[PDB]
């Protein structure tokens, strides 16, 4: 019963799921208990065939029947699935949904300042996305084709991932604060053909630099013949490279509110997102489409315990994989509404979360533990004056949450009437890896859980490279075969693939986590092994920094380290301008 | 029965379906009687799921099949069919008729001097048609492109167009009469990528200038990659330059017989017609072909043995959809005529007519006038006994017309279908199905299958219940064959049809509805502009601003305005007000312009 | 019983089959008798719908069915099979097989030199396909361009083959004895955007040049964006072009190992094989995907008895259609191991091609009574040092067997056990079309017997250009309806196609052969009747050669013909007239000259055996050259010239005859 060595583990008392929360839930839950879902876990280990299969078939809509389930062995790097397949990602997230209740709410829009807000239907969705894919038609983006999206988390971004999907190309979202040098690097490595921006951009009530920064960064980047500037501030005095440059409300006017959805194969790549590595410059992971989709749909169904008559705010970005998909994709497939946040938890004040979740009865909440003590810190009194008896399911995302703030999170937003599902996973694993299914699995405050559908976690000894059996243990956390949603290269580079995920442990994947496992087998994420340090749930390289520094003339040498912080977790204008204000 | 409203209506008996028709009809007519019409009808505006699926999946030949019949709203204009749907519009009138009976015949082609006529069977039509989509597809061309033609009305003409769809791309058809600058504009408005055209024209026994107008076109069309031109006279001074133009003999003897065909999206373009600044009235695949087989099958009593002579061209809708893809469709021979009626002399309908037994005859009120005026005797010649219905397209049929048409060609023995449509609706709206309604002359009679018709009020916007009726003809939802936009003009194509009267499409024309249900056309409405709901005269506004002494002239226009719908400029401080003013107390307070080529200007 | 025409047929006993061949057999027989063959045979030409729909649905996997089994005539030239169906050739070929067993041996590759030797698993052979496939994708090759492979015999050489078609893109492969003009003429033709090659090539323990024919041609191929280079040699001092040359192993670690294949239409052209006619320049025939495939299934299965179990070794290279059919595409389809020799059957010694045998203990060999001669010849004494008793279906294929040969095949080979399938087809028919199916029709040595499934074989009179009803005949080859894998068109050159092969007999296919057909059936292969040379297996044009020949600056006129050799075959013989120089010093000097002329413009294996040297060629009143008088010197058929009255230069005859016989064997 003592742990010797997962010390975490030691007098920490399973939490169970609040009455609250059944009572709030619309429908059955999916899983009656936490033994169906080993029964569930281990056929979708043992027989992912008959496991995944149904459930694809289930989930998501086919254009062309898939002949094969799963195929490729992870010390090979050629996973597959659903393969002989064909599908559309927009198909799939808008226009079934459309069909079914085109007056169904499904882009919940809050804007920098709530007077901007606005709401889209599916078919409000589809037309959006009808237009703006007919404009990159026309334009000559087609299959294979990839698009860079740099815009801030809001409608205009959505609708960008989802017309460039519809054709059959490859998004390649750039968070909007990236500078324009790694603007440039991203760009010129997919070799985008078309860019979608804005003018400006508007977080905590001040204007941002989105055009400027693409023009200067497109200086360098020939592949790009076209690019769509929507008005988010339409400040006049904004340029416009004529013949290169045109705006979204003139171009998306020319085109219907129907263009019919491309399919591609399940293996093709539906979206490249540039990660920072521990060895090398930001490289592209690929996604593909049906394995990627499936992933999302299934684990936001599971662990959040999605159903459709309720709403999720994942307060993410979509430059990154939270915003990728659940933020965009896993609600939408479901057909639910999501809401998309445009500014910071602090403008108007530090109850903006909680008018938002009230405003619209959010039943499911998303978030950093970066936030959490943000809020901890500053905003804790305005909880109160906000009702948040909508809500049954809290998400913690992309850094380890402390036991004092899981307590935090638990009463003052949850009232102890909430289910808390810590997210473990990472850009590459497309979904959640290890979290406790909401209304199934008892919490250990700071403990990912067990491992999802799919998922054979495994601890390796770094220094044997051997897999150790039995609980109470410690190691590199690594998977022991491929899954649906992993992704499958790094763009024009696999050999990179390969070393980092695939090769330094032959016939498992390497997480570059290391973890604990205690005797009731659930799994405590104790960090990076490699060079990767994560600053407010954002990911750099300490060698990217330490470029950055050494760029400048006066600079010898250069070492960069990290450290604890209680706000973010864990020259300076030579940084800011390699890589970015964050 | 007396009409207070529909004057055209009084005193005019229904006259029958003569028995001859029924006699010389092939099989047992489509539909029985006008009940069984009313209630297909009624299921087709209730039930259009459950009416046009199963018809969609009867007719055409779906390489994947559809998950949704019907999508979209007229207010929006998003309106789509049969979506998620792959077919080849070539496949569903070549290659399916081919493969059943390669040597039954297709295009039985009249050329401008008979010693030059000729019959395409449907196997030639399919070797010819694969070996020029060899051609453009060597050259690159793909789904997605837009190939002009620029050809007169022969074989040729049906060819490529034929060849354009096997490939996905979308054919956009030229009239041969086109000066060089109507070919220039619609060229670069479609930014096509190829050109197929011949050397000369034949027309009353005159050459025709037609490479000489392509070649004045192209220099100002940098789209174009390269053109095929036939040698429609051989003519050896025709200069054909280097690098660009290549003869249609030389290079579809370099390519196969057979070439795959290329599935499309239902909702993918079929081809781009500009109508008469010029627009591109855009038509999707399968709505599109599933209007051009129903109403042929259905309005003009067509089955498979039956021989179709329509007399139009395909620079225009009626031969897109009456000369080729309608009868083709349905596997039927097709009668192409290249020349006059005149040439070599007023009796050439009706020879061939006789010569190749038609059975059906469709032709425009302006070639029956003609004829009648200067070749009516030449009509009692000739055998045309094998015609059984007999259409009019494009215009509006007098009694007297009717009359005519009917004594003279009919011989009292035909039915006749009096076709009311347009560009943009694809296929009839208006029209008596042959066997089955009688027809009051100079009346269309009841609307078609999918057609909810109304009469809306010009002021108020408000439909018109009851009958004996008149006002605004207008459509109630979308249709399959609807034209889904105006190419890179979406904004105009809602301007002009889904805006003036939301929740309708607006055909812009005014028409009648008398105590039977019959449909009177009367012709072109004034297209008032729409300002917020009020509904102006832009003719009204010039009239009462040339009035006033001080105005030199006048000329008022409307533009797009993005809060009131359409707004109102007037070309022509005190005077502006002195002269709005004049149009509040002439015309009304809300007719006032909103400020005092000329719509390209206001639009920038 | 005795035959007043077939004279082959008087006096031969049929053969049966061995029993030795069932009871090595794997499983039961494909076909149960003969009396089932035949009534299988009536249904493919009366029935061809309800024939070959069902097989094409047994043996082909496809991504849309089809809704018309067949389309078209001969006579217009638009041949269609499985209408409307799309599929991949690469998924029939490699994926369904790694899916269901990926360990299974799917190309064994035995090197010039043994110790290179390896052994690709239908999984390994996936994943290489998908990455060079991915290559070729990132290089913008997409359906329906055109992709080069210069290749020796050897394992890259079918993936790149099978990566090309996985893309929907059409493979022209190029026979590694090409010279750079042949390279040039083929990639221009095509207008392929890419080539794919190797540095250097082992052939019996030599190295031969590779890169450096593709460099030397390729300044004059200016449609080629990049090429693919794989390190055979690695030689560093073979050069890479910068821009254009890329290496296959650098290119494919980029890209991982498994790609989605690209569906095709069923008559989407699948390949190019630039065959010789008799034109001057090569002519790239044309082949679709699934009637091709379905062909090579069928007759790999039926006519060799291939089955799960077995190992096939056919001794021919991707360069010529025999490998494209049987060494590729009909073994991988049906899912067995093929045996790809990039060497020759006597380095290192003349039992080469038994070791390798006894070695994977094969159960077919498939080769050309050419090395059938050759191993008769030198190797004779080799053979006993093998087992051989692991084969039970032995191949010809490309040429005529003598009955002597046929014998040495059964005897020395077969050990008078196995089934012996003497098969006759040709680049255009895409499979085999006369040929005797393994276990199941006696053979009467130096017979292709019966017509396979979906052939119509007849003989038409060469006079009065009707079909030669009833038996016992002799007349011009000729099929009476298309078949699946029948050659589609002569790429971006129709006509060439339709006045080659369907206009000159209309509604027939004509092959250019003549047969004569036995009162059992038999037919009996007489050989081309189209001046068509065939040396050691490889189709020639003499009239290319003449066209080698008159580059050469010192050479006024070449006329070029074919006689019987005891080693290849048929031979070439050249007679060249020269400007100015009448000099018999430079006898042998200019000739060895003339003999590297054909060498660097078409290929090695291209050279004429013999140059004669002559003062005049025969010439018509015209001026045309009357090819006639030399083939009938050549054959020593002096007489049996006849009047040469018509002639412009009857006195020229005595000087050719005079210059054979002092020349030929000098
Ligand atoms: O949240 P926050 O209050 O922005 O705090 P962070 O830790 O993210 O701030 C780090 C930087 O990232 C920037 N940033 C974070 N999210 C951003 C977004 N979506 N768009 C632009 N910049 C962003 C902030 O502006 C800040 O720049 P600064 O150093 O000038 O303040
Ligand atoms: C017995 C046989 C193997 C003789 O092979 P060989 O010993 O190479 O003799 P060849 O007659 O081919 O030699 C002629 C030239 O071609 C060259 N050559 C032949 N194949 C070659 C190849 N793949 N690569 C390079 N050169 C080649 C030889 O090197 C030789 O050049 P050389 O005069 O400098 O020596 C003969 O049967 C053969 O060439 N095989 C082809 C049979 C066949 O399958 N034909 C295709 C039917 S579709
Ligand atoms: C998600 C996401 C965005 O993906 P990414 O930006 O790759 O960051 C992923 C990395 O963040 C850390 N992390 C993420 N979730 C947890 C968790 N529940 N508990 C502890 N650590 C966590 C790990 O180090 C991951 O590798
Ligand atoms: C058709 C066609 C070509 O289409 P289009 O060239 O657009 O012309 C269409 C216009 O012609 C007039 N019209 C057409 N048919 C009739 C008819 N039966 N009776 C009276 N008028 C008719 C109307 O004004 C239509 O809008
Ligand atoms: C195959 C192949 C090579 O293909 P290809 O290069 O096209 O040459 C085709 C010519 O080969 C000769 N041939 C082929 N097989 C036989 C045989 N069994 N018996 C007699 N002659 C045969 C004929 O002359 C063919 O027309
Ligand atoms: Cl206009
Ligand atoms: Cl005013």
């Amino acid at each position: 019963q003592t742990h010797n060595v997962v010390h975490e583990a030691n007098g920490v008392k399973l939490r169970e799921t609040p009455k609250e929360f059944f009572e709030r839930q619309p429908n059955k839950g999916h899983i009656h208990d936490v033994n169906q879902y080993k029964q569930m876990y281990e056929q979708s280990i043992k027989d992912p065939q008959g496991f995944f299969g149904p459930l694809a078939k289930e989930l998501l809509s086919w254009d062309h029947d898939f002949h094969t389930v799963k195929s490729g062995t992870l010390k090979n790097g050629d996973a597959a699935w659903f393969l002989g397949g064909e599908l559309n990602a927009s198909y799939n997230c808008v226009d079934r949904h459309a069909f079914a209740n085109p007056d169904k709410p499904a882009l919940i829009c809050e804007a920098d300042d709530e007077k901007d807000s606005h709401i889209l239907t599916y078919g409000d969705l589809l037309r959006e996305v009808s237009k703006v894919a007919g404009v990159l038609q026309s334009w000559g983006i087609k299959k294979g084709d990839t698009v860079a999206v740099y815009l801030p988390m809001n409608a205009q971004a959505i609708i960008a991932m989802l017309a460039i999907a519809r054709l059959g190309a490859a998004h390649s979202v750039i968070f909007a604060g990236f500078s324009a040098g790694s603007i440039k690097d991203r760009v010129n490595d997919a070799s985008c053909k078309a860019l979608i921006t804005c003018d400006e951009g508007k977080r905590g009530g001040r204007t941002t630099n989105i055009k400027k920064l693409c023009d200067e960064a497109l200086v360098d980047c020939p592949t790009v013949e076209k690019v769509l500037v929507y008005k988010r501030t339409n400040n006049p005095e904004i340029h416009l490279t004529e013949g290169r440059d045109y705006y979204w409300d003139v171009e998306t006017a020319k085109f219907p509110g129907y263009l019919p959805p491309v399919s591609v194969n399940s293996e093709d790549p539906l979206f490249l997102l540039y990660t920072s590595g521990s060895t090398g410059t930001p490289k592209g992971v690929v996604h593909s489409t049906a394995g990627y989709l499936l992933g999302a749909a299934l684990s936001t169904k599971y662990i959040f315990d999605i159903h459709p008559e309720d709403i999720l705010f994942t307060a993410g970005d979509v430059g990154w994989i939270t915003g990728h998909t659940y933020a965009l994709y896993g609600p939408l497939l479901l057909g639910v509404p999501t809401i998309i946040f445009e500014g910071t938890p602090a403008y108007p004040d530090y109850g903006r979360f909680w008018q938002i979740v009230e405003k619209h009865k959010a039943t499911h909440f998303y978030v950093a533990p970066t936030a959490l003590r943000l809020l901890r810190k500053a905003g804790e009194q305005e909880i109160a004056k906000y009702d948040l008896s909508s809500l049954r399911t809290l998400g913690s995302v992309g850094e380890p949450i402390s036991p004092d703030i899981w307590e935090w999170y638990n009463e003052f937003v949850g009232k102890n009437q909430c289910h808390i599902s810590d997210t473990y996973w990472q850009t590459e694993s497309g979904s959640h890896l290890i979290a406790p299914l909401a209304g199934v699995v008892p919490n250990k405050p700071g403990s990912a859980s067990y491992p999802f559908f799919g998922i054979d976690a495994a601890l390796i000894d770094p220094v044997t490279g051997v897999e150790i059996e039995g609980n109470d243990a410690e190691g590199v956390l690594a998977i022991k075969d491929h899954w649906p949603s992993m992704a499958r290269t790094v763009y024009k580079n696999h050999t990179k693939y390969m070393d980092t995920y695939m090769n330094p442990y032959p016939g498992y994947y390497f997480t570059g986590d290391g973890a604990a496992r205690d005797h009731d087998g659930y799994y405590w994420i104790r960090g990076r092994v490699d060079d990767v340090v994560n600053v407010s749930g954002h990911r750099l390289s300490t060698a990217e920094i330490e470029a950055a520094l050494i760029e400048d003339k006066k600079v010898s040498e250069a070492a960069v380290v990290g450290i604890h912080d209680d706000i973010t977790g864990q020259l300076v204008l030579q940084v800011r301008k390699t890589i970015g204000p964050f």
